[PDB]
């Protein structure tokens, strides 16, 4: 599922792991 595996991943990149 999209919205499982990666529900969790999209949180850590666009905060800690990005910061435009």
């Amino acid at each position: 599922g999209y919205s499982l595996f990666q529900k969790e991943k999209m949180v850590l990149n666009e905060g800690t792991s990005g910061t435009a």
